[PDB]
C-alpha cells in the first residue's frame, strides 16, 4: 500500500445551479507519495511541466489515477507539475476548475443550509492508501460578507474513508476496498438582498389587492384584485431567474401558491359584497367587507407562521 | 467470436431536453473479454492507464471498438483503464458522460410515462459475441422520491440482439450480424410539485372570469374576462420553460387551449347579456348569466373528463 | 482517377434554426475506394481503429480528404474505421455529427417547405472521380408522424456534379473540376400543433375586441379594444420562440402586422362613436358600429384571402 | 523577403453581434510563396493532409505562421493542405470559421451602414512581404436581397499596408515593420422587415394614447394612456432581441425615449383636462384639448424631422 | 535566479458579468530571460513556432511555467513563438484570450467605478525573478468614449511583488516567496445612455400615479397607481438584464425598492381619500389629497438625497 499525502486548496467555489444541483469549484490538487529512489541532475530535486510529464511515464515512471468521484463532465487541468525528488517521494501539483454534484436541498430558500461536497478515490488502485486529507480554503469570508454569496462556515471537513464496492472482478478477498477522500465545505446563503427585492415587493402588491376591503364600489374593486394578480405574475415572472426551481414543494413556493390563493379569495369576496347588494341585502355586504379587512391579514400570518412552523 | 462481459454502472440520469429527446447519462463501463496469455511482472495483473493506452495497441494489443448506438455526439471519456491478466483475459473500465437519444411521448405530461435507453453494438466487429449485460442504477430512488425529478422505477431492462443489417460490404453470407446491448431503465415524473405551481394558479385566474356571470354591470364585467386572459398569457409565460413543448397535440396544450375558448366564450356571454339589456329585453340576460353561471363549471369539468377519457 | 463509392446513412435531423438556416444531421459515411494491393494477416482483410489510422498514414497508406461543403465549423467525427482488403480496395465507415448550412425559405411558416442539402467534394483531390453516392434515409417517416417534426417525403435526391472553379493555382488546364455529392432530403413541417396554440388563440383575442361594435359605453369599449392589444403582444411575446424570424416579410408576419392595425382601427372607430355621440350626432355613430360590425369580420377575411393568394 | 501570395475566399458572414461588435466568417485561404526545390514522387507535386503537414515541419520545412490580428479567439481551422512543388513554390489551402471584430456604428440603426474588416500580418516574420491580395466574396447578394440580411455591396477592399510597431526586442533598425493585409467587405443592412414588424406598429401604438384628445370622460382617458404606456413597454420586450443596444445614444434610442415623454406629457395632458373641469372653469380644458389634438402629432413630427437632421 | 522581462499587450476588456464578477482580456505575452548561448543558422536569431516549441523542450530547452493566477478556466493560447538568440537570452510571444475574476463593487452603477486586475506568477518556479513589469493599453480610450463601454482611465498600474505562501513542501525555508505581476487598469462606465434609457423612463412611470392627486374619482384613481405599478414591474424586466444584480444592497436597487414602496403608499392615499368621502369626513380628504400632492415630490427628492449622501 503506497502512502499518498493529498493536500487540496480551495480558491473560489461559484455558479451554483438551483436544477442539475451543481456548482464550479477552482483551486489546487497537490500529492505527495513516496515512490522509489532516482537520480536528479545533483542533488536539487527535478521540476517536470505538463508536456513532460507524459514522457516520464513511458519511460517506466509511475502515476496514480486519482479521478473526481463526484465530477461533472472531464474537470479543466490548467497547468499540471511533477517534482521527482533524487529520495524516492514525488509531489504532484495541478490547478483544476469541474463542476461538482451533490444532493442540495433548496426548501427553504430565503434561509438557506448548503454542504459542497468533493470525492476523491484512485481510479484504478485499492491497495494504494491515501494517507492524509488537507482543505484550505483560505479565501476570506469575513473579509466581504456581503459581496460573498454563500457565507463561507468553517474551514470544510476532512473526511478518509474505505469505500468498499460488490461487483468487481474475480478476486476480491481484500480487493473491494478503495480509499476515499471525503472533503464538505459548509456555507450559507445570505438574505441580505433576497428581502427587498424578492420578499417585501411581492408582499405590497398583495396588500395592495387587499384595499378593496374599505371599497364600496365593485367596478374599482375588481380594478385592485384582477390588476395586482396581474402584477404578482409580471413581478414573479422578474424573479424566477433568482428563485430556486425544485421537483419538490418549497417555503417560498408554499407561500407563493398561497398568495395565489388570497387573490382568488379576495375576488370570491368582492362578488359576494357585490351580489348581496343587488339582492337588497348590504346589512350582510357591510359586515362582510369589514370582516375579511381584519380576517385576510390575519388568516395569512397565521398560515405564514403555520408553514414556518413545519419547514423548521 | 470472442465473448465479452459487459457491466455497465449508472450514477445519473439528468436534464431531460423536452424539443430533441435529449438526457445526460453518467458512470463507469466494464469490458471482461477473454484475449490471449501474456506474461506481467510476476503473478499481479498490470494496470495500465489512458495515456499508456494508446502505447499498448501499437506493440500489438487488442482493443475492441464498443460505440453507443443511440449517442449524441462524442460521449465524454474520463479516465479509462485496461487491466492486462497474465491468464489471459482482460477489463477494461471508464467513466463516461453523454447524451443520448430516444423516442419520448410528453403527451401526457402532468402524469409522465419515460423511458431511458441505452444501446452498445462494436463499431467494426460483427463475429465478436456480447456474453452478458449487468445494469448497476444502484442510485437509490425511495432514498429522496420528493429531491429526485425521476422516481426511478425497476433496476433497468437487461435486453441482449442479434441487430441485422441490409447495406454492408461484399462478403456478408453471416456478416450482417452484430451483437447488442439494449439497456433500457423506467421513470416517472414526479406530479408533486407541478399542481400547486402550475395546474392550480392557471386554474384559479379563469374561475376569477367566472366571477362576471353575478355581475350585471357590463363596464365590471369587461374589466374581469378581458384582464384575467391577459393573467392566464402572463401567467403562461411564466411556466413555459416548465411546460414540454412537442410538434403533436398533449393533454396539458389541449386543456390550455380549451382555458382560451373558456376565455372567448365568456366574453360573448357578458356582451349578449349586455345587448339583451340595451335592446330593451333584460329577461333574456337575467337567465342567460343565470345559465352560464351553472354550465361554464359543468361544461369544463365534462369536457376535461372528456380530454382524460380521450388520453388515458 | 481513383473510384469512390460512397453511401451515406441518416439517423437525425434535428433542431433547424430559423435564423442561421442551420440543422444538425447525424450518422454514418462510406468509402469504398479501390487502392493498391497488401497483404492482410492470412485471407481475413485487416480492421483498423480510429487511433491506429493515423499510424497507417505515417508508413504509406493513402487516406482522401473527404470535408463536407456546407458543414459549419468542424463536424463532430465519433469513431473512424479503415478496413484494408488484401485483393486492394479499402473501406473507410466513420460516425459524423455536424451543422450544415443551406438556403431556407420560412416565407410560409404554417404550411412550411424545407430541403436539407449535404455536398461532399474531396478538398485537396480534382482527378480523383467519386463513382456512386447513396442515402439511406432508413428512419421512418410514417411511423410516427405526429411525433416527428419534419414529415421525411422521398428518400432523399442522389445528384453527382463536377464542379469547376475558377480561381485556383497556376496549373488549371484540367484541375479545376473537382467531383461533387449533392444530397437533398425533402421535408414539410406539420402544422398539427401549430394552429391550436398559435394561430387559433391569436385569432380569438382580436375578435374579443370586436365586442365593442354592440356595446355603447365608451369607458366600457376602451377597456375592450386597449387590454387585447394587451394581451396580443404578450401572446405574441409567449410564441415568439416558435415563430421563425427572417429579415424577409412572412405570411405569418403580414397577418400579424396586419392584426396591428386592426386594434389601431377598431380604436379609431370606438373614438368615433364617442365624438359623434358628445357632438349630439348619435345617429351616425349608431350606424357606425353597426357598420363596423359586419365590416371589419368581412375585411380581415378578404384580406387573409389576399395575403394567401399573393403567397400561394 | 518571402514572397506571398495571400488569396481569402469569402463564404459566410454571418451573426452581428451588437454588444461585443462581432462576426463569424466561413471560407478558405491560400498561401502560394515560393520555398526552396525539393523532390515530388515524379514530376506531379506532392498533396500533404492536415496530420502528415506537423510531420513535415520536424523534416525541416518551413510553414510561416500567419495570424488573423482581429481574430477573437482562436479560429476553427478545418481541414488544412499543403502542395509542396517540384520547382519550389508551396500552396496552402485551409478551411476557417472564426469570430472577428471590428469597430461598428449602430447609431442609426433603421438604416444601418456596416464594414465588414479582416486582417492578416505574419506573426513572427517582419522582413517576409505579403505580395498580393486577393478576396473572392463570390456569394451572390442580387440573388437573393430579401433573404440575405445584409446587402453585400463591393466585391470587398483590397489593401496592402507595412505596419509600424513602436515596442519590439534590441534589433529594430528595419525589423519594426510588418506586411499587413486589410480586407474590408461593405454591407447595407435591409429595412425591409424593419419597418411592419418594429417601427409601425409601435407608432399605432403611441397614436391609440393620442384618441384621449376628443374622449372628455377622464375614467376612460386614464385607461387609454396608461394602458398604451403598457403596451409599448411590452412591444419593446418582444422587439428588443431585434434592438441594437450599445453604451451611446442612438437614433432608434433617441425616438424611443422621445415616446416615453409623449406618454407622461398626454397623462398631464388629461389630468389638467380633469382638474379644470373641476375646478369649474371647463372653458380652458376644451380648448385644452383641442390645442393637444393638434399639436401632439406636430411636435412629434417637428422632433422626429430634428433627429433625423441630427443623425444625417 | 533566473531575471525575466514581461511585457504584456492589452487589446481588448470585453464582456463584464455582474454576477460571476469576470471579463474576457486579449492581448499578448512577451517573455525575455536571459537562457543559455547556443547557436543559431549563421548569425541570424532562429524563430520556432508552437508545433515545434515542444520539439525543443524534449531535446533540453527551458520554458518557464508562467500561469495566471486571476484566470478563470484554461485561457486560449493563439499562437506561440520561441526566439532563440544566439548569445542566450529567449524572446517568448503568446497571443490570449481569457477569462479573468476581479472583486468587483457595482454599489453604485449609474456612477460606477470598476478595476480590471491580471495577475502572472511562476507556476513551478519561485527562486526566478520577475525584472520588470510593462503593460501597453495603447487601445485609444479618447478616441471613441460614446462607443467604448468603459472609459480607460490611466495606462494601467505595474506592480511587482514577492507572494508569500504558507503550505509547501519541505525543501526550502526560503522557497515560499514566488514573485508576482500585479497589472491593473482602471475604468469608469459611461453614464451617457444609462440616464436616457433606464432611470428617466423608470420615473415617469412614477410621477405618472402621482396624477391621482389632483383626481378626485377613485375609480379612475386606481387605474392609475394599479397600471402604473404594473408598467415600473414590465419596465423593470425590460431592464433587468442592464441592470446588475449582486447579493448585497445597491444605490439602484435602493432607489428601485423605495419606488415600489411609493406606489404602495400611494394605493393607501387614493383608499384613506376614498373612505373619508364614503364616511361623510370629506374635508379630510381634500387636504389628504392637496398634501400628499406636495409631500411625495418632496418626500421622494429628500430621500433619494438622502440614499446618495449615504452612498457618496
Amino acid at each position: 500500500p503506497v502512502d499518498v499525502s493529498v493536500s487540496i486548496f480551495i480558491n473560489k467555489i461559484y455558479g451554483v445551479n438551483t436544477l442539475e444541483q451543481t456548482y464550479k469549484v477552482d483551486g489546487y490538487i497537490v500529492a505527495q507519495w513516496t515512490g522509489k529512489p532516482r537520480k536528479t541532475p545533483g542533488d536539487k530535486p527535478l521540476i517536470v511541466e505538463n508536456t513532460q510529464i507524459e514522457r516520464w511515464i513511458n519511460n517506466g515512471l509511475w502515476v496514480p489515477a486519482l479521478e473526481f468521484i463526484n465530477v461533472v463532465g472531464s474537470p479543466d487541468t490548467g497547468n499540471k507539475r511533477l517534482m521527482l525528488f533524487p529520495d524516492g517521494r514525488v509531489i504532484y501539483n495541478a490547478r483544476f476548475l469541474g463542476s461538482f454534484s451533490n444532493d442540495m436541498d433548496f426548501r427553504l430558500f430565503p434561509f438557506d443550509r448548503q454542504q459542497f461536497v468533493l470525492e476523491l478515490e484512485p481510479f484504478s488502485y485499492n491497495n494504494q492508501q491515501l494517507r492524509f486529507s488537507d482543505i484550505q480554503v483560505y479565501t476570506e469570508n469575513i473579509d466581504n460578507e456581503e459581496i460573498d454569496e454563500w457565507w463561507i462556515r468553517g474551514k470544510a471537513s476532512t473526511h478518509i474513508s474505505d469505500i468498499r464496492y460488490d461487483h468487481l472482478s474475480s478476486v476480491q478477498p481484500n480487493q473491494n476496498e478503495f480509499s476515499r477522500i471525503t472533503v464538505r465545505i459548509d456555507a450559507v446563503r445570505n438574505y441580505f438582498s433576497y428581502i427587498p427585492n424578492i420578499i417585501l415587493p411581492m408582499l405590497f402588491i398583495l396588500f395592495i389587492s387587499w384595499t378593496a376591503f374599505w371599497s364600496t364600489s365593485y367596478e374599482a374593486n375588481v380594478t385592485l384584485v384582477v390588476s395586482t394578480l396581474i402584477a404578482h405574475i409580471a413581478f414573479n415572472i422578474l424573479v424566477e431567474t433568482n428563485l430556486p426551481k425544485t421537483p419538490y414543494m418549497t417555503y417560498t413556493g408554499a407561500i407563493i401558491f398561497m398568495i395565489y390563493l388570497f387573490y382568488f379569495v379576495a375576488v370570491i369576496e368582492v362578488t359576494v359584497q357585490h351580489y348581496l347588494k343587488v339582492e337588497s341585502q348590504p346589512a350582510r355586504a357591510a359586515s362582510i367587507t369589514r370582516a375579511s379587512r381584519i380576517a385576510f391579514p390575519v388568516v395569512f400570518l397565521l398560515a405564514n407562521i403555520i408553514l414556518a412552523f413545519l419547514f423548521f
